[PDB]
C-alpha cells in the first residue's frame, strides 16, 4: 500500500523495498508513489521564474521554487534568480573563456558529467535552427562540437538511448526496436505498456550500473513522462547541493522534443520553430542554474540526439497485401523498416524463401527491399539477437510499409517519422561537449554514437565495461583525461617459405600455358619473390594475425599475400595500384591457366578439380590479373594461392570491381592501396569463424566457401601526394560484400555491370574496424600516424550520401 509519506525524501535516489510506497522518479510509472507525492515532489505553486517582487520574499514551502535570500543554501532557488534578484547575467549573454582547468567548489573530487538528451533532434536543426537557439548555440561553438553524429540502426528512441548507456549495438543489449516480440519470451515490448519495464529485456551493463559499481552514484536517467521539465531541471541542480558523500557525479536529462511535434509537423514544418525555443531556454535554465552554483567552469554538459526525423506521409505507404497472397498468414512490425515471421509456429506450411521471393523487384518503384537478416549489410550490424525476424524489409526514405491498407485508417495522422537505415542524412543527430574536459572551440568529424560510452567512462573516471566503442578513437575529443590506446600483439607469426616442391609433385587437376621460357631479369625474379617491391605493395606493414593459426606471406612483383594454410587460401592480398597504371586483359591462352604454388604444400593448396566437379561453385582471384605490370608479372596472379571460391553471379561483380573501379579510383584518387580477402561468418555474429563454424564447403574439398569478401582501399588524404609516397593523415573506403550465388539484390543486374555494381558496392560499404572483427586482423600496423588518429581511420565510414 502507498500510505506512508514522501516528506523528506523527494526524488530520493535509492529504491525503497516494497511495498513501503516510493518517492524516486520511477514511482509514477509502477503506481507505487507514497499519497503525498504529487503534494510535496511535484509542486507547481508561482512557476519556474523569480520576478522582481519575489526578490528576498519569505520562504514559502508551496512554491515549485524559491527567491528567498535563504534559496542558494537550501540549493532551491529559481533558475533566473541570481539573475532577477542580483543583477547578474544570463550564463548566455558572458562571453565564452577558455575552461583550462575544472574550477569546482571545495569538497568535489572530479568535474560532474550531464548528459541532456534530445529525442528527434535531427544534425541539420544546429544551422537551419541557429536563430532560435542562442544557448545551444554557445555550447556548441564554445565547446568540442561534430557536424553530426551517426545513430545505430534501427534509428528509433529506446535502441538509441540504450546504445549511448551501454556501447553496444542493438543485436547485442536487445533492445532491437521500438516494439519487439521475443519467441522465447512469447512476450511483447512496446512504447505503451508495463511489460518493457522488465530488466529482463534490458541487457549489457548501462553507465548509471558501471558507475556505480566502481563507486560513483548516478542520478536517474529514466524520467517520468508526468514530471514536467523545468522539475527535471531543479531536481538535478538540487542532487547537485546534496553532502560530498550523498551527491551523485553522472546525471542525465531528457526531452520527448523535438521529436513528439516532429511526427505531428514533419522535421521544418513551422510548428517546429517553438519546440526549437522551448529546448534552448530549458538548456539555459540549467546552465543559469549551474552558473548560480558555481559549477558551469566545474560541470562537463554532452548535448546528445538519439536519431533525426524524415518527412513522412499516409499516402507513402507500401502494402504487403498488394504483393503476398497469404497475407494473413504473417506478422508485420511495420512502419520505417519491415520485420515478418509467421502468425502460427504450429505450421510448417510457411516459407521464408516464398515469402522473400514474392517481395523481389516486383513493381518498378518499389520503395522497400527484402533481405534474411543475415544478408543485411554488414555495417547494420543487425542480425545476432533472437528478437529480429529472419525477414527484414529496408525501406525507401520518406516511405512506410503496412501489412494492409486497413492498418493505416484502422489503427492522416502524421508528416514525420524516422527508424530508417543510419547512413540516411535525414536520421543523423547531434553531439556537443562542453567543459574543462573537452576541448574548446573545436570542430571534431562525425562518428558513431557506439563511441560515447567510452568516453563518458572516461569523463568519470571509470573502467567501461566491454562494448562495441573502439577505445581511443574519440582522444581528439577531450583536452585531459584521454585514454592510452596500444596495438594489440600479434597472435601467429608468419613463416616465410621458399621453394620447396618440383611441379611434379602436384597433382591438382590444374592446367596452365606456360612454359614459354637471361640472367638480367633472372636476378630480378628472385628479387621480387624474396620481398624487393614489398614497399611499395605493403605501406603500413603486414597486418596482424590477432588468433592462434597457421600461415605464410607469399612475395610477388605486384602483390604480396598472408595466405592461411588452414583456410586454403589468403586472409589477405596487398597491392597498390598508382595513378599512371594500366589496365590489360587476361590473354587468350591463359583463360583458365591455374599454376601450383611452389613454395606452398600440394597438401594445403586448393584443387582446380573441386572447381570442375561443382557445378554451382566457380573462382576468381584476389590480385586481378587485369593490374599486372607485365605479361611476365601476370603469371603470379594465376597461382593457386591467389584463387579463391566465387559463385559465378557473384563473379560479375568482382571482375567489375577489379577491371573497372580500382583503376578509377586510383585514377581518383592519385593511386590506391588494396588489401582484399576473404570473411566467413555463417553464425553472423561479426566476427571471425574458426574452423569448425563453417557450413559449406566447394563440392567434395576442404575448401570453405566465404559468406563476404572485402576491400581496404587507402590512399593519401592530400590527393596532391601519390598514395605510395604520402606524408601525412590517410584517406580510407571500404566494402564487404556479401558472396551470394544470385544478384536477387541488385533489381538492374540484367543490365551492363556498369548501371548496378556500384551501388550494390555503395550499400555495403564497411568500416576498417568492422573488417577487423571478421577477420582477427589488425591493420595500419606500420604508419607514421598517431595510433588515436588511425583509430579514427578504422572507425570511418564512406556513406555517399550528399553534405547535410
Ligand atoms: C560488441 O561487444 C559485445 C560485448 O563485448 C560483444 O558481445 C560479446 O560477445 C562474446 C563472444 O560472443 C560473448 O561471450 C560469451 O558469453 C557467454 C556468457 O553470456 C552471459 O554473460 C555475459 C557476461 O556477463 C553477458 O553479457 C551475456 O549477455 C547476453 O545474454 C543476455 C541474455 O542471456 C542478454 O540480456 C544480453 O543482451 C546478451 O545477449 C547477446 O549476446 C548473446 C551471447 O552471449 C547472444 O546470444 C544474444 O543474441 C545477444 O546478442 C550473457 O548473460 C559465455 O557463456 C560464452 O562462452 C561460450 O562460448 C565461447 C566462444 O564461442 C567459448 O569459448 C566458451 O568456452 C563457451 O562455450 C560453451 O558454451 C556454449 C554456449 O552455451 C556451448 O555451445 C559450447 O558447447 C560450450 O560448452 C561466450 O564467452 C559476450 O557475452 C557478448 N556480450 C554481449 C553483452 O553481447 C559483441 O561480440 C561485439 N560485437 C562485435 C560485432 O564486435
Ligand atoms: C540519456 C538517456 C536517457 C534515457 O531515458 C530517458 C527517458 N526518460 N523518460 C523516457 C520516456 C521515453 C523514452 C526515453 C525516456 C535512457 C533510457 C535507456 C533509460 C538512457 C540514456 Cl543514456
Ligand atoms: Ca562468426
Ligand atoms: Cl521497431
Ligand atoms: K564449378
Ligand atoms: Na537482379
Ligand atoms: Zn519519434
Amino acid at each position: 500500500a502507498t500510505s506512508g509519506s514522501c516528506k523528506g525524501r523527494c526524488f530520493e535516489l535509492q529504491e525503497v523495498g516494497p511495498p513501503d510506497c516510493r518517492c524516486d522518479n520511477l514511482c509514477k510509472s509502477y503506481s507505487s508513489c507514497c499519497h503525498d507525492f504529487d503534494e510535496l515532489c511535484l509542486k507547481t505553486a508561482r512557476g519556474w521564474e523569480c520576478t522582481k517582487d519575489r526578490c528576498g520574499e519569505v520562504r514559502n514551502e508551496e512554491n515549485a521554487c524559491h527567491c528567498s535570500e535563504d534559496c542558494l543554501s537550501r540549493g532551491d532557488c529559481c533558475t533566473n534568480y541570481q539573475v532577477v534578484c542580483k543583477g547578474e547575467s544570463h550564463w548566455v549573454d558572458d562571453d565564452c573563456e577558455e575552461i583550462k582547468v575544472p574550477e569546482c567548489p571545495a569538497g568535489f573530487v572530479r568535474p560532474p558529467l550531464i548528459i541532456f538528451s534530445v529525442d528527434g533532434f535531427r544534425a541539420s536543426y544546429m544551422k537551419k535552427g541557429s536563430k532560435v537557439m542562442p544557448n545551444i548555440e554557445k555550447l556548441r561553438s564554445c565547446g568540442t562540437h561534430a557536424p553530426y553524429m551517426r545513430p545505430v540502426y534501427p534509428t528509433k528512441t529506446f535502441p538509441n538511448l540504450y546504445t549511448l548507456a551501454t556501447g553496444l549495438y542493438p543485436e547485442s543489449h536487445g533492445i532491437v526496436g521500438n516494439s519487439m516480440y521475443d519467441p522465447v519470451f512469447d512476450a511483447s515490448f512496446h512504447l505503451r505498456g508495463r511489460e518493457k519495464f522488465n530488466h529482463r529485456w534490458w541487457g549489457g551493463q548501462p553507465l548509471w550500473i558501471t558507475a556505480t559499481k566502481q563507486g560513483v552514484r548516478a542520478g536517474t536517467f529514466f524520467w517520468s513522462v508526468s514530471i514536467p521539465h523545468e522539475r527535471r531541471i531543479l531536481t538535478i541542480l538540487q542532487w547537485l547541493s546534496l553532502p560530498d558523500n550523498e551527491r551523485p557525479s553522472v546525471y542525465a536529462f531528457y526531452s520527448e522534443q523535438p521529436d513528439f511535434s516532429g511526427h505531428k509537423y514533419g522535421p521544418f514544418g513551422p510548428e517546429m520553430t517553438n519546440p526549437l525555443r522551448e529546448i534552448d531556454k530549458t538548456v539555459g535554465q540549467l546552465m543559469d542554474g549551474l552558473k548560480q552554483l558555481r559549477l558551469h567552469r566545474c560541470v562537463n554538459v554532452i548535448f546528445v540526439g538519439d536519431h533525426g526525423m524524415e518527412d513522412v506521409t499516409c499516402d507513402r505507404t507500401e502494402f504487403l497485401s498488394n504483393y503476398l497472397t497469404n497475407v494473413d498468414d504473417i506478422t508485420l512490425v511495420p512502419g520505417t523498416l519491415g520485420r515478418i515471421r509467421a502468425k502460427s509456429i504450429n505450421n510448417s506450411k510457411y516459407d521464408p524463401k516464398t515469402i522473400i521471393a514474392a517481395l523481389t523487384c516486383k513493381k518498378p518503384d518499389q520503395h522497400f527491399k527484402p533481405y534474411m537478416k543475415q544478408h543485411l549489410p554488414k555495417r547494420l550490424h543487425y542480425a545476432n539477437n533472437r528478437r529480429i525476424e529472419d525477414i527484414h524489409l529496408l525501406v525507401d526514405r520518406r516511405w512506410h510499409v503496412a501489412r494492409k491498407p486497413l492498418d493505416v485508417y484502422k489503427k492522416c495522422f502524421f508528416q514525420g517519422d524516422h527508424g530508417f537505415d543510419n547512413k540516411v542524412n535525414s536520421m543523423q543527430t547531434v553531439f556537443v561537449g562542453y567543459g574543462p574536459t573537452f576541448k574548446y572551440r573545436t570542430k571534431v568529424p562525425p562518428f558513431e554514437n557506439i563511441e560515447l560510452y567510452n568516453v563518458m567512462c572516461d569523463l568519470l573516471g571509470l573502467k567501461p565495461a566491454p562494448n562495441n566503442g573502439t577505445h581511443g578513437s574519440l582522444n581528439h575529443l577531450l583536452r585531459t583525461n584521454t585514454f592510452r590506446p596500444t596495438m594489440p600483439d600479434e597472435v601467429s607469426r608468419p613463416n616465410y617459405p621458399g621453394i620447396m616442391y618440383l611441379q611434379s609433385e602436384f597433382d591438382l587437376g590444374c592446367t596452365c600455358d606456360d612454359k614459354v621460357e637471361n640472367k638480367l631479369e633472372e636476378l630480378n625474379k628472385r628479387l621480387h619473390t624474396k620481398g624487393s617491391t614489398k614497399e611499395r605493395h605493403l605501406l603500413y606493414g603486414r597486418p596482424a594475425v590477432l588468433y592462434r593459426t597457421s600461415y605464410d606471406i607469399l612475395y610477388h612483383t605486384d602483390f604480396e599475400s598472408g595466405y592461411s594454410e588452414i583456410f586454403l587460401m589468403p586472409l589477405w592480398t596487398s597491392y597498390t595500384i598508382s595513378k599512371q597504371a594500366e589496365v590489360s586483359s587476361i590473354p587468350e591462352h591463359l583463360t583458365n591457366c591455374v599454376r601450383p604454388d611452389v613454395r606452398v604444400s600440394p597438401g594445403f593448396s586448393q584443387n582446380c578439380l573441386a572447381y570442375k566437379n561443382d557445378k554451382q561453385m566457380s573462382y576468381g582471384f584476389l590480385f586481378p590479373p587485369y593490374l599486372s605490370s607485365s605479361p611476365e608479372a601476370k603469371y603470379d596472379a594465376f597461382l593457386v594461392t591467389n584463387m579463391v571460391p566465387m559463385y559465378p553471379a557473384f563473379k560479375r561483380v568482382w571482375a567489375y570491381f577489379q577491371r573497372v573501379l580500382v583503376k578509377k579510383y586510383a585514377s581518383e584518387r592519385n593511386g590506391v592501396n588494396v588489401i582484399s580477402g576473404p570473411i566467413f561468418d555463417y553464425n553472423y555474429d561479426g566476427l571471425r569463424d574458426t574452423e569448425d563454424e563453417i557450413k559449406q564447403y566447394v563440392e567434395g574439398s576442404s575448401i570453405p566457401v566465404p559468406t563476404h569478401y572485402y576491400s581496404i582501399i587507402t590512399s593519401c588524404l592530400d590527393f596532391t601526394q601519390p598514395a605510395d609516397k604520402c606524408d601525412g593523415p590517410l584517406s580510407v573506403s571500404s566494402f564487404i560484400l556479401p558472396h551470394r550465388p544470385d544478384n536477387d539484390e541488385s533489381c538492374n543486374s540484367s543490365e551492363d555491370e556498369s548501371k548496378w555494381v556500384e551501388e550494390l558496392m555503395k550499400m555495403h560499404t564497411a568500416r576498417v574496424r568492422d573488417i577487423e572483427h571478421l577477420t582477427g586482423l589488425d591493420f595500419y600496423r606500420k604508419t607514421s600516424r598517431s595510433y588515436s588518429e588511425i583509430l579514427t581511420l578504422k572507425t570511418y565510414l564512406h556513406t555517399y550520401e550528399s553534405e547535410i
